[PDB]
């Protein structure tokens, strides 16, 4: 029953995503580079990266990240998501992810991102899980899939979990997701780029300080400081239909917003991630 | 074996909905706002949600306000329920959510609601369960369905579920089901509104004291309620249709109905959903 | 391998069924009133109910009252019983009820009455049971026919089970069986109107004395009394066909029928209808 | 892969039944008396039962009477054993059982006679079992193709078995094979009984004492003491075509013929039908 | 798969096999006296049997003994052994049992013999076994063609077993093979005869003493004798041929043939035989 | 998927086979004897055998006896080898074994010859295993298309299997692989003759002395001696195309191949043999 | 779904390889040899092996050296991988063993490459496993491929495992990979060769230490080293591209590149080669 593969062009770019200056400049490193310096590579002799996986806390930046990169090199952009995948596995036609690489074939230079590659691992029972090893039909296919996809096309391939413990390591061999990348939780000064970069197109109000709210959060993924913002918007616009039954969002609007902050990430799942990070970087 | 899609015009509105103010004006905003007024939210940027996830105890109007909703928009609802869900997973026959969905296209502007969605959690053992994660082909579907769906249609989603311990968590990730909320049991006031709202096409006896049976009743949900009124009303017909082989429902009727009144919902499952509720919100 | 579907119209009437007065009375105002008096319940609002479940003991008259209540309307009746549940449950081909809710829907106004419910229930394990929940192909797909079949039409649902402990809940949610009855074991009282509609039809002599038959029983169930008035015709008939190679049914024959008299319902069983008597109502 | 169903004339009759006077008078009132008085039946009201079931051990008779009975009635017989009824359970053809119903309500006035009804129940691990209840394909189909058959046919069915306690008790529900009947091992005088109609048809010499080979036989079923003749025959035979390269079966034959009995049924089996036997009656 | 249906006449004698006298009469006393004196058993009424099951350890003659008796009756043999009864059950294609019945049917007068009867019981896991009870779907399909194979055509059925606590207890039941008979291991005379049979179309010298080698092998069964000749012989024949690059089997040849004399029956097993054949018998 | 079947004459003869000498011996007179001197068999009555079963630790001849008889005989040579039993296993299709024999009996006078006996075995668990007996569905196979095949025809098995505690011991009934042989790890003069079998086609230096070699070695099989040789000769062409840009095989060659000798067999398995080769003869 | 046969020209030469001597030697003696001195081959009569299997830790250039030997050779060179034998065995699949082996064939000469043998192994449980051996359909389909692959093709087959613990043992049999050779963890030497190696094409600084480079590195692996190099040019080319908006490959690059160096084995996976290597050699 596979869904339709949709290529697209993204709307985001840099400017959207808070932070991240150290991953942003490496992404450029492995598509532009290669692709708008085939000379230095050439010159050097080292050939480029077939494709990269991030893993990460949930809500972080790993799909901007992909879609900012594809806008940047004016690319292409196909996503194919959990339920996608999970669709090819519980219906058994895991021959569609050919069908997926064709269509990033044909649509190249194109970013073909896997999000939440993990999402079969943990529907046959993740952490403990069942009988077999890591592979599966599907994953396995999309390995497949990338040995035989000619390095020399122009499809760069980007996965993200937020399970890197349940991934199939062999995704991870070279000729494949080589570039491990770890998208962390935001830091102290990560959380205001992620305000401002979030109201970039917004009228906020002069004395309103993000400086501050960037303070008052912590196990605040980029994901849960939007979600503030949005709460102080919709505060905002019934706060202005309400009047004429005016308009910038202001201090009282984010102090009313911030009574319903949320974590979606707990310390020790943050922990979790640590134990990846090291034994992963 | 699927059942027939059937759309329809949701024949309740807001005046049959006891309580619950706070839900019904968060609900406007969600649905009203961005259609009635696209220039405000195109002004301030942020675009609207995709779909909401109603959890609670059962029969506190989880679907009255999935219809009421539709109804104030005057837009079109379709329902599916449990056993069609379920068809579905025991026929193994999901791609027909392709077709809801069409059905649900087709006749925008449209509220679509799954109600029962832990059903199929349920069905494979629930709390406990069977081998593998969350994800059931059925459920996995609709979320693939929805990923498609361009949010620029008119069609809306809502979730309804008293078991949101076993609901997939992927239902919940942003440009889904972002909006969880908490129906509760009625309170005290609430119950008064849900007793009016019941009896505002009925001829109520002046001297019946409803702000009274609200003290009197407690675990008790909207439906334990609308129960109530019921055997009140069976009574009042009996002892109508009993004089002439006179009508007004009246104290002594629901003093007698009262001899039979049910709470459906038992303290530990409130309990529970208070739990539920607190990491959920 | 599904059995041929077979309307017909009932033979019993209330006078066959001892006792049972409070339910008759409450059957007919389920179903006689709604379309007899449409009027009365168009004038309060308040609308019917789909069906009814009747949960008890075995013997007790569930299918008395299936019938007699169909009959007392003037109504088509179909019997599906457990054999026939079980077969498509066995057979895999639950798509025949279907079928089953065709045939009545086009024979309405009819009362469908799925006696024995529990019987799939039971033959995957029943108070113990296999891996999943309650629901099965086959009940579940009668929970979809009966979503799906309008409540405008005239076609009413009772089941009847005496293992209400394995019932799929979802049977009783509203728009489905909502009124659970219990047809408990006969009383007393009961007993001497069930000896009585038992011989309404037959040459009883004059002294044999029911009052008092009735105080020798028990546990004993309708149909376990009906056991002895059997034995005793049986014996009147052996008698009578001796004496040619005289009738009517006289109390030696009762004395010698009761030498035989068992209780199909033992006491633990009693006890845990009351249990789920309790909850249950 | 199902067997040819042969209808057929009972070639035995009650002379051929030691003993069991008590069980052929029922069985005359339970088949007899409906079809040849339907006035009395008429008369006081009753009406007659749709079959019986026969437990007992093995080699009791249980097969004479169902064939004596059908003979009497001078009606067909058809005979279903237990390997049959495993064929069409191991094969899934439970459909034809619908097919042997046909072939006995067209070959009408017949009694239709499952033996080994135990047969499955056994088949798949009997007093243990497997995951499931009672229920099985195949008697369940019998159930239905029994409910489905109209009582005013001329069909009589009756069911056999040494080891009620693993039959589906659905088969005893009323309108079934609602008259249990125990066929105990031989006593005393039946076992002379028992023995006369073995030599009906043979020629026993004068002295030998049967009333004495009865008081020496215990545990001794029907079956063991038919056992006995035969030896003695084969005995006498062996005996008399050896003088000629003179018959009469004598004394010594049985006394040589004894030097090998068996007795087929154990004390602790008889034990258990007596447990059975309680219960069930 | 099944393997090609071979009809045959018997090769081998009453003269091939080694003592056993009784049985031998025994087996003429089942199928000769019923066919070439049908009046004696007209005469004294009684019916002869349909078939006979032999058991016992290997290699004591049992399909001697069930070719000698076709032979002896100048009849047709059919055999089926172990490895044909698992094909079918491997490719579960046991409606060619239907097929061997024919053929049998169609050569009679047969005997047919089905050798390794208990090799399914094996398969499936034997002494300790499946989940299931003794049936199993090839098996079960020999007794229902033996139950519709009338009595009154010519085809006697013999079964063999070396496991007979594994074989199914329905193959023992009136009608089917009735007649137990045990071939036990060959005693101190018994096995004189098995040499002198076995040595009949030999040059055995003279001075040769077989009545020692008799009292020489104990747990010693025919097969265990055979294959001490059979060591003189290839002792003579090599010694033969020798002497050319002179033929009497002698003494020497079997005394060292005797070097190498094994014994396939333990003493363990004869006394599960001796177990088996206690209550068996 | 089978592979072709592939006949052929055997290029190997008793010279290339080290020792052995009783085994080369007692397979002439199994195979010889019965076909050159038809006379003798049919003067001292006893028939030949249908085949052979070779067990032993792998690397010792088994193979080689097989050849090397065949080619003796002048006769065609059939291998079915492990990988093709386990396609044949693995894809249900064991129908094939027919067609090697068919195959065999047309190639006669032939060794049909079945290496790796006990794959299967093996595949499905071995040691421990799955849930049944020994039987499987291929090794069946064999058994029927042997006991089927006449033993007139021109056509002799061998098995060999180095896991004989997991053969199925239907394999050594009579009439099918009746003569087990054990081919052990050579000895100390074997080794010898190994080596001198080894080197007869080739160019050894006068001095390089075996029988000290026979010294060295022990849990040596045929296998590993011959692996010795290889290195040898390997050093020898790498040591005469050195000198060009002189061929005789030397002492330090052989000295330099002994730094690299292995053992295939261990002690503990050797042990084992003996256990098997113990009972099994 | 089985992906498409690609021959190719193998790219890599010797020189690409650091260190490995003594095999590159081996391996030249093992296909070159045969095919450019057939003459030497022929007089020391010895004939060649069909293949190789090189096991060791992951990274070491088991695939460098199967190439650099198809290319010495001027041959063509066919890499399955691990992902499409998993895909034959996913997709029970294994005929395409078949075409794999035909193109091979018909590429001749051909090194034909099975990397990461022991794939299906661990995808079945691997160290643990499931019920069966170490068979599995899709490696048997490349045994008997080799088996039926006649020696005087011009097809050379290398197998590549590093765990080879779970490999199936039949792949080490003779006539199929006899030749197990060890690439081990590159030496203190070795390291050095492989930095030299893996910079051949590159602008290394005069200055750089890589005998120091080598002393630095341990569980160090030929993949590691080259992850360092790597890096380094990322470096350099990052420092290139950024001053203009000058390229030798420096100290402080590498320098600044070791900051990141990880070791893929971890010492137990070593010393659990050691015990593999100890045995398997
Ligand atoms: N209330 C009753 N009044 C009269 N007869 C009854 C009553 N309950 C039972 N019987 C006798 O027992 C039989 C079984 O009743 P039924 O309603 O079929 O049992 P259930 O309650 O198991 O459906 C009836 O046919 C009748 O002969
Ligand atoms: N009673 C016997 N008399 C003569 N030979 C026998 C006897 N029992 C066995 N044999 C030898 O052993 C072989 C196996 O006998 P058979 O009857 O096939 O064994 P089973 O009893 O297992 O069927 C016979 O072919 C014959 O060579
Ligand atoms: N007895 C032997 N004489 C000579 N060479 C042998 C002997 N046993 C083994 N070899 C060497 O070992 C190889 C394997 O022998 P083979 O018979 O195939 O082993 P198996 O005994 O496992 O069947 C032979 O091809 C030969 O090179």
């Amino acid at each position: 029953a596979l869904r339709e593969t949709v290529v697209e062009v993204p709307q985001v770019t840099w400017e959207d995503i808070g932070g991240l200056e150290d991953v942003k400049r490496e992404l450029q490193e492995l598509v532009q580079y290669p692709v708008e310096h085939p000379d230095k590579f050439l010159k050097f002799g080292m050939t480029p990266s077939k494709g990269v996986l991030f893993y990460g806390p949930p809500g972080c930046g790993k799909t901007l990240l992909a879609k900012a990169i594809a806008n940047e090199c004016q690319a292409n952009f196909i996503s194919i998501k959990g339920p996608e995948l999970l669709t090819m596995w519980f219906g058994e036609s895991e021959a569609n992810v050919r069908e997926i690489f064709d269509k990033a074939r044909q649509a190249a230079p194109c970013v073909l991102f896997f999000d939440e590659l993990d999402s079969i691992a943990k529907a046959r029972g993740g952490n403990i899980g069942d009988g077999g090893g890591a592979a599966d039909r599907v994953i396995n296919q999309i390995l497949t899939e990338m040995d035989g996809m000619s390095t020399k096309k122009n499809v760069f391939i980007i996965g993200a979990t937020n399970r890197p413990d349940i991934i199939d390591p062999a995704i991870l061999r070279p000729g494949r997701l080589d570039q491990l990348i770890y998208i962390p939780l935001p830091d102290e000064k990560s959380r205001v780029a992620i305000l401002k970069a979030n109201l970039r197109k917004s009228p906020v109000a002069k004395d309103v300080d993000l400086e501050f709210l960037a303070k008052m959060t912590n196990g605040f993924s980029g994901a849960d400081l939007t979600e503030i913002c949005q709460r102080a918007c919709k505060l905002a616009i019934r706060e202005s239909i309400e009047s004429e039954i005016v308009p910038e969002i202001r201090r009282d609007h984010f102090e009313e917003a911030m009574r319903f902050a949320r974590r979606s990430v707990s310390d020790n799942d943050i922990r979790k991630y640590e134990m990846f990070a090291q034994t992963l970087q």
